Order: C-alpha cells, then structure tokens, then sequence
C-alpha cells in the first residue's frame, strides 16, 4: 500500500510512544484462544517503548525468548478530533504484529523494520479511552525477510535458530502513534530531481491523491514560492536551482495541497534536487565522481536493543561527522526513517538496505548438528514464497525511501550464497523489478568474499560491486603480508571482469579495547591499526576502488557462539561509544583527503 | 670497605641463587632467643632467591608483614678450594641481614641495595656441607635509607609506615654467592679516564691490593695489549684511544695482576674512556652537548618483587632501545649492577641515585592521623645519625659504581622538604663529601614540585637541575592550557635563578590501559598521550632544558591508598609491558631526533 511520513499540520498526532505500556509473554500460545486482549493483560510489568524486549528486564529467559508477547495500554483519543480520520500507525514491529483497539482487530503486519497503519474512526471515540493490545511474534522461518528456523523441543519449548550475526532483537522498536487526516487527503507522493551539466534543473510530481484537487508548490528554504505546478497527477517545473550535495545538503519543501469543497489537505514533503547513476567505473551524484566512506552501521546499544533513540542519535552522528564519515549503509534491515531524515539534512549518503540477510547456509563455522537444508532454493528452503516474501520486503522499502535523496543507492540483500544453483534464477527477477519500483538509483546486492571473481554467478544483474573482504581475518589469519596480495590480485580480478564501480561496504578485525600489543597481533588494537592502514594502502592502487565503509561502527550484539566474544567486537569504538585506537587512523585518513575524492594513488 | 665485582679467573663461584632455600616468618621475634640458626628452620616453606618474600605466596598476611624472617639452605664447598680464600656475597639483602655459618656470626648489614661479603674460610670445610641462615629485617625508623616508622600495636604486632610511593618490597633481592680468592688478591680499583677535545687520552689507575706487585695492562677490543703500567698504587697511560659513546659505547679491559712468590691474582676491568662534566647550561659527555631521554624505572615486576631477573632485564632494554631512550635513573635505590653492565656495554645513559627517598613530611594526602613528626630535622626525625647513615649509604653507592662508564651523575636523594629549617645544613655536608668521594661526575639531588624556584633552600649547591613536575595532575588537574603556562614560567624562572642544565626527571600522568575518551580527559589514554605532547611543546621552548624522562616506564606496586589504584598507574607500559598509546608518541620523538640532540626549538 501507500506509506507516507507523518508531520503535523492538518493534521496532529498524540505519539504513544509515552513509553510505558503493560507487558507479558505467552509461553502457552493460549492468548489467542483464551482472547487475552479483551481485558488487561494479567501477570504484566512495566515494559519501555520503543526498545527491544530482551534486554530490558536484565534475564536470559526473557532475552532467548521465542512466540508472541503482548503489549497493552490505554489512551484518551483527543476532543478536538472531530469526525475526522483517525489513523494508527507503527514504524516497526519487529517481525509481526497483530492488533486490537478494544475488541477489534485493526492490523496485521509481517516485516519488522517498515510502517504499517490502518483507519480506526469506527471503533474509537474522540475524547474517551480506547485499549490497545499488540501480539508480537519473534520467529523466523524460510518464507520471511531474515529467513530461520524454529525448532520447537519434545519438551514444550520453542528457540530460534538463524543466519546472521547480529542478535534477534525483536518489539516495538520504533514510534507508535496515533494520528488525524482531514477526509481530504494526501495519501501518497513520488518526486524525481534531473539534473544538467550543474546550471538548471527539472523535478516531477505525481501523487495519488484521497478525493481532492493538488496545487503543488515548492518552496525556497527560505519559504519564497520559487515552483508551482497543478494537476493531481503529474507536472515538471523547471527551476534553475541550488543542489543537494554533500558538504553540505540543501533542501526544497514541495507543500501537496488536496481540495474539496468542504475541506483542505496541506503536506511538506522536503526535497533534495540530486541526480545518481553510475557511469562505467565511476560513481555520479550531480554528475560527480565520488568516494564513499564511512561504516556498515546496526541499530545496536546497551539496555534497548535496536530500539530507536535520540540522544544515541545525536551522538553517532556527532562521531561520524568528527571522524570523516560522508556515507553509511543501513547494514541488513532498514532503519528507523529519523535517520535518513537526518542525513538528507545533513547532505549524508546512504546506501539503503533491505532485511535479507542470512540467505547463506555455508555461513557457517558449525562443529554442531548439520541440519539444515541440503539445497538452498527448494519448497523446503528458500522457495517461491520466500522470493514472493522477499519482492514484498523490497516494495516497502522503496516505498519508504524512494523520496529520501540521501539515499543514493538500494541494497538487494548481503552475503547471499550465489555458489548453489537456484541463485541466478533467484535474484534475476527481483534485480528486475527493483528497477520498475525506482529507476532513479543504482542497484546492489553485497557480496561474500567465499563468492569471489572466479565462482559468483550474480553480480553482472547489478550495478554496483558491493564486497565485504576479510583477507587477514577469516583467511591468511593474521598474515598482512600474503592478505594484501589476495586482496588486491581479487580486487583487480573483479575490475577486469565487470568493469563496474567497486565499494568495499565491509572491511574489519575482531579487536578488543584495551589489548595492546608490541607484536601486533590478532585482537589488539596495533593490529587493527595495522590491517585498516593495509587495506586501504591497497584501494590507493586500484582505480575501480571509489567506496571504503568499515566493518563496525561500533561492537554490537551477535547470537551466543564460539566465534564471537560478547557480541562482534569490529567496532572502531566499543557499544558505549567509546574510541578504539583505530578511531583516530580513520580520523586522519578521512578528514586528510578532499571530499568525495580519492588520493592520488597516493597522498 | 672495599667493593669488586667477581668475575671468574683465579676466582670461580657457586651461585647459590640457586633458588630454593627455607623460609620462616618470627612473629614473635623469639628466634635469636631461641637460637633458630643453630638446626633447620622449623615450619618452613620453599622460597626462591632473588625475589622478594612479600608476592611469592599470594598470601596477604605475608605480603604486609615486618619484623624479621628467616632464610636457611645448604651447600657443598667445592672440592677443588684448597686452604683458599673462601668468601660469602650477597648483592642485596633488603634492609637488613645477619648470617650464621653453622653457628658462627660471619655478616651484618644495614641498606638493603648494595653487596656486603665476607670472608668464611675458617667455620668452612671445603668438600663438606655448610649450613646457610640468614636473619632479614624490613623495618626503617628515622635513621635509616629510605625513613620510615614502625608502629607497634597495643596486639603484639608491628605495622610499617613509610614516606615514598613505591611497596615495601623486602627479602633477598639479588644473587648471592660463594666465591673463591687466592691469598695474594686485588681487592679494591678505581680509574678516571680524561680526554682532549677528541684526538687522544689518559686513564689513571690506582689500586689497594691484598699483598702484591701489580701489573696493570689495559687490552683492545680484540685483545691486544695497548696500554701497559707497573707500579701497586699509581698510573696514567696516555695512549690515542677509541671512545665510550652514546650510540654505540666501546669498553676496554683493563686487567690486573698482584703477584707473591707463591701466587698470582688476575683482574679484568671493564673500562669506558669518557669524561663528564657540566659547563654552563650544558651538559658535556666527551666534551658534547648531550640530550637525555628515557625514564625514571623501579625494580619492581609481577610475583617477584624488585627481586632481580634476566628475562626481565633483557625484555625491558628491548622495549627502551626501540623507543628510543638513550638513558635512565636508578628510581629511588641503587639497582642491581647487572643493569649497569648493561648500560656501559651498551653505551646506555645513567644518572645513578642513593635510597635516600622520603625525606618529605608534606608528601602527603593525609585525611589521617597526624603524627608525624613536627621538625624535620630534630633528634627526633632527621637527626645527627641520620645524616651519618645517610653519608654511608652514598659511600657504597659510588664505592660500587664510580667505574661504571655508563653512570653519567650522581643522585643524592630525590624529592626531600627544603622548606624545613635544617635543609641547607642537612644537605651542604653530604654535596661536598660527595666530590670528596668522586670529582669525575657531577650530582645532583631530584626536585619535588612545591619546592619551586622562589622557596626552595638548597639547588646552588648541586651541578644539575633535576625536576619532578605534575603540571596539569596532582595541580591544574586536566588542564593543559593553564599547566602549559605555570610549567614554562617555571622552568624559565628556574633558567635565571641558577643558569643550571635542566633535566625534568619525572614527567606524567596516572592512565589505566584501555580507558578511551572522546572529551581526552584524566586517565585515559589520550590524555596522557595530549599531556606528553604538551611538556614536550614546552621543552622545546626552553634552552636550558636538556634533559628528559618519563614518570614511570611502566606501572609498579604501590602503599595501599586512595591515590593509588591498585599501585602508581603512570607507566607507558602495564606491569606486565604492555604499551598504552603512549609509548607509540614518545617512540615517534625519541627516535626521530638526532641523537643526543635537542630539536631546532621546532622539529
Ligand atoms: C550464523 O550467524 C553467525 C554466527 C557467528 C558467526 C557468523 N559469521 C559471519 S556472518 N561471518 C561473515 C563475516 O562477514 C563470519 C564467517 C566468515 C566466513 C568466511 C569464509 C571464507 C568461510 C568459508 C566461512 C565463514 N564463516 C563465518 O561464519 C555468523
Ligand atoms: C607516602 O607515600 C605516598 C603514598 C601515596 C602517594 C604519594 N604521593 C607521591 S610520592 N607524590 C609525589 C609525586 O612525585 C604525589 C603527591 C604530590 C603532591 C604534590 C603537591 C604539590 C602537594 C602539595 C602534595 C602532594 N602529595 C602527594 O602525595 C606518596
């Protein structure tokens, strides 16, 4: 469906996100049938949203819990809300929800890091309580958007199993709110920048519309009317303007306006006029040739999980910021919309991923029980549905994005295994139809440095090469000397093979703050030091190489394993935001060079 | 007496380091009552010897004891010793030791860092068994080397305080042996090599001899004898020689020969022709401008105490060497004199410094009882004995090393309160009677902070400007912009006071390894690495600074307090040599200045 972001004119919202609500979890699988949510909750507690679940309450059986919990709370819908829409809206829900205003079911959603909403006006009053009770489920399986595995016990007990590192956080992780819509209204925008040679330019409005006529205006940043069009479908103005750019981010406000004869819809959407595209080996936005860096991010903290929060904002961005970041990517899920705002403000690029992750069984590191599914695209494991799942997720996400001009860039999916046979027939459609939901922005899908030039058979579908390498790590550990060969012999191979624009959207070492070394080695801070300083001695010597993010932002949280001490330790600072010596390597290098531009093979 | 260091000609040693002897506690100092030495120690353990008794058990009740313990163990005198010369070493006993041969009384000895032998030929029969005990007293009272007082309790025990930083560490520190002599034998040497703007130079040689003609021959590099003498008591040779320098430091050997009708004694002395003085506002080694580096070090090392150790030695002049230290101080007691034939071997810089620590009654940090003495010089605290326990002490020092090339300097004390009365007239005597024992170096006695240049009494009276400063840490705590300025007023109102060189011999800031701060604030590692680049900027402003040191190479034991966590964290290295971010800096500056030589104010 449509989605379209809340701001508050002809419309207001009570956020709900008043953070406590009543909280429990559902061990029987009783809820449904015992109809739980037409009374309060009973054996609840005091639970914060939006954060996870799991690490607020300080206990592992709550932490490694599988099923659906519930959530409930009550809220007076304002008086002045007429008989005006009511709409209730979630920014995420992590992995299911399903909802009930008193004894009505209102929504039901599967994806975890994508709104949903629905119209209430029939079963809620203005100026009276209304209950509101949210079964959350937890559990993947082979059909959904990080795809797992559920193995329930012989004693009762479900436990989650799945691919990726990072750990299943899961409930509200973002805002919820209920908001108003006049019966006029906007209910969906698009909006296309060209631009020429960097002297004019051209945008395109179409938007579907609730009943009403759209005089479309765009504004100055300075509220001067510099762009009129009508139509509620379509236009171009041709404006010569000031662009988006990255230093520094100018933004346009294009107000939506819908008619009818009783009443009057008013809508800001900002706008960034920026072009993006690739042109053979070299990255373009406002036909220039950039470079990226900057980090593979999560949504990771101490005490909330992947829940949203500003003051964390804040500050990561401030650290980004000081130590020369001009772009990230939304690692393996899509993040909380705050934080493409905040870089469109900010002129941030971002490459923005999808929650397909884990599609790779190779990965791996098992002394364990095998199974697992012996071929990775059968009905049993990654199937019609699941690549119908998948199509789905990458919809929403369009949807959510495609008007954020931060965004530079889609991301399919990361460290699929393309060695199995299904794996061209899987991702060829789905390359396909990303670009008839947005032709405006390049394509890509991150690749596992076991799918390397000789043996992947997916990267010509896409049009940008996306590559995590671990060459000192995983393989020739501790070796920087052989790794560095590897490594450059691999990146000039791709180069002659595809010809395309290469980023190295992973490149990192486990290290732990406070180990040093005078050997400088494995898990000390020198070595990191040292294994970053190669790397990138060795993008100075390719000429495809136009993208460098390191692997962590910050140390976060993984699954409980052998291989991962406390959470994955590849931050450039530790969960608590704290600088690891490497902070100040990347600090020189990215605030050393020009912006957006490589050294000269050199420096 | 007369100190000379064994080495193995007509002269060969049991070492009986040869750990593990027996080891008792008196509690009830009933053991010289009670004759313990007479049969085997009862209720004994196995200790190891060289290191200190106090961290070999884990044991808190040991750790802290005082009063005195007990040392046995057994040992064949060798066969082949004849009606010889037999004779009883022991590099250090801390503090105190008594030794029963059997049952004859053959040693005592008050200072715990210096040898004291004797000869045992007659209680001792060659081929046979002999029985080891030593007494070891911990305690210090007024009149002893470092000072200190012993409360007793109203409960029998007793319970040391003490003035200075670093744990009373006590035991037998050091090697101790028995070795063997001719009955004609050198027993004392001494030698001072001059030198004449670089071209050619003399060395006198004078010796006290166990009954003898000497024959004093000194040897190349390669054995061959280039300098030839006659004479028991007085020489000079005058040959054109090959210098001990800093970089590389060349050595000759100098043997010497007493001869009777019956016997010969043969002696090799270690020999660096170098010449040291000061000369206005500079320092002069061979007549050159020099530049101090390095630190002020302890003898102080995981589970052995200040106990001496090999690996240890070797490991910790690798880490110096690579960092770039050209030099070093004897922190606060004479070290073992491995480390200075260390350092003439390798041509390494000493300023060598007597125990004589905690003279000061200010220092500090008291929320505590008082007393504490009122007068600091008084019969009651630093009396008349005191002085004279204190000229001893700096007798054996410079008995023990006045031939030691590497020892540039003498250090008479370090940090005393020369606000006091009896300041001038405590310190005067000993100034003097230090040139009375060697004019071929100069001395100096180390400066605390609150004796600064307007208040302290005593610095005309010493050749060399030795400072301890903490500008922006025990004052101006964590702020560099203001200690940056107190430094440098204070260093120049120090230039005009006196026109002394200056060396700054203890620098720095407690920081815990792995503490990471973006605000760059007390112990973190970034502070201390922005605090050394600070005093740094500052020396390199100053003319008459021409000397450096770091506090502390790396982390020792300390007192238990409220300023000390878990001992003094102002090493650039963990106690186990570890290197914080800082020893990268100081690695950067200290190699990267030519050698011995201040920067162009600048760099
Ligand atoms: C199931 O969730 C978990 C749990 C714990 C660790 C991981 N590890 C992950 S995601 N990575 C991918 C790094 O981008 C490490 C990893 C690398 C790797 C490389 C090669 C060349 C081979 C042959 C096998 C490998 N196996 C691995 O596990 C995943
Ligand atoms: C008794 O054994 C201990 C136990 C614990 C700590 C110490 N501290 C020592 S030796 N220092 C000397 C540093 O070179 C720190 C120290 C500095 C200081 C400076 C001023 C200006 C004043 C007024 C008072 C001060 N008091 C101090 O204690 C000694």
């Amino acid at each position: 469906s449509h989605m379209l972001r809340p701001v508050e004119t002809p419309t207001r919202e009570i956020k709900k996100l008043d953070g406590l609500w009543a909280f429990s979890l559902d061990r029987e699988n009783c809820g449904i049938d015992q109809r739980w949510w037409e009374s309060a909750l009973q054996e609840s507690r005091a639970i914060a949203v939006p954060g996870s679940f799991n690490d607020q309450f300080a206990d592992a059986d709550i932490r490694n819990y599988a099923g659906n919990v519930w959530y409930q709370r009550e809220v007076f819908i304002p008086k002045g809300w007429a008989g005006q829409r009511i709409v209730l809206r979630f920014d995420a829900v992590t992995h299911y929800g399903k909802v009930w205003v008193n004894n009505q079911e209102v929504m039901e959603h599967q994806g975890g890091y994508t709104p949903f909403e629905a119209d209430v006006t029939p079963y809620v009053i203005a100026g009276k309580s209304v209950r509101i009770t949210v079964c959350v489920n937890n559990e993947l399986n082979w059909q959904t958007i990080p795809p797992g595995m559920v193995i329930t016990d012989e004693n009762g007990k479900k436990k989650q199993s799945y691919f990726h590192d990072f750990f299943n956080y899961a409930g509200i992780h973002r805002s919820v709110m209920l908001y108003t819509t006049p019966n006029t209204w906007v209910d969906d925008i698009t909006v296309v920048t060209h631009v020429a040679q960097d002297c004019n330019h051209a945008s395109v409005d179409w938007q579907v519309v609730a009943n009403g006529d759209v005089s479309v205006e765009l504004r100055d940043a300075d509220q001067q009317v510099v762009a009129t069009g009508q139509g509620t479908s379509g236009t171009l103005q041709v404006v010569n303007p000031h662009l988006w750019q990255p230093g520094e981010g100018y933004l346009y406000e294009l107000c939506v306006t819908a008619k009818s004869q009783t009443e009057c819809d008013i809508y800001p959407l900002r706008v960034g006029i920026r072009s993006v595209a690739v042109k053979g080996e070299q990255f373009l936005i406002n036909h220039k040739p950039f470079y990226f860096t900057g980090f593979g991010r999560h949504e990771d903290a101490d005490l909330r999980g992947k829940g949203f929060d500003n003051v964390l904002m804040v500050h990561d961005h401030a650290l980004m910021d000081w130590i020369g970041a001009n772009s990230y990517r939304t690692s393996h899920y899509p993040y909380a919309e705050e934080m493409l705002d905040w870089a469109d403000e900010h002129g941030i690029v971002v490459i923005d991923e999808t929650a397909a992750v884990g599609f790779n069984l190779s990965l791996g590191i098992g002394f364990e029980a095998g199974n697992k599914p012996k071929e990775l695209y059968s009905e049993e494991a990654v199937n019609g549905e699941t690549q119908q799942a998948h199509l789905q997720a990458i919809k929403e996400l369009i949807a959510r994005d495609k008007n954020h001009p931060s965004v530079v860039m889609w991301s399919i999916a990361n460290e699929p295994d393309t060695r199995p046979q299904g794996a061209r027939e899987y991702f060829a459609p789905l390359a396909e139809a990303t670009r008839k939901l947005d032709p405006t922005r390049p394509i890509t899908c991150v690749n596992v440095m076991f799918c390397d030039a000789h043996t992947d058979t997916i990267s010509d579908l896409f049009d940008v090469l996306c590559l995590n390498r671990y060459y000192g790590w995983y393989v020739q550990s501790g070796d920087l000397e052989t790794a560095e060969k590897v490594l450059e012999k691999e990146l000039l191979a791709w180069q002659e093979k595809l010809h395309q624009p290469i980023i190295i959207t992973e490149y990192g070492v486990d290290t732990l703050a406070g180990l040093h070394s005078m050997y400088t080695d494995m898990w000390s801070e020198e070595y990191q030091c040292a294994w970053l300083d190669m790397y990138h001695r060795v993008f100075d010597r390719v000429s495809a190489v136009v993208g460098e993010q390191v692997w962590n932002f910050a140390d976060f949280a993984t699954s409980q394993g052998i291989l991962r001490v406390g959470g994955n330790k590849k931050g450039i600072f530790t969960r608590d935001r704290k600088p690891k010596s490497a902070a100040f390597l990347l600090q020189k290098r990215w605030t050393g060079m020009n912006f957006g531009e490589k050294p000269q093979q050199g420096g």
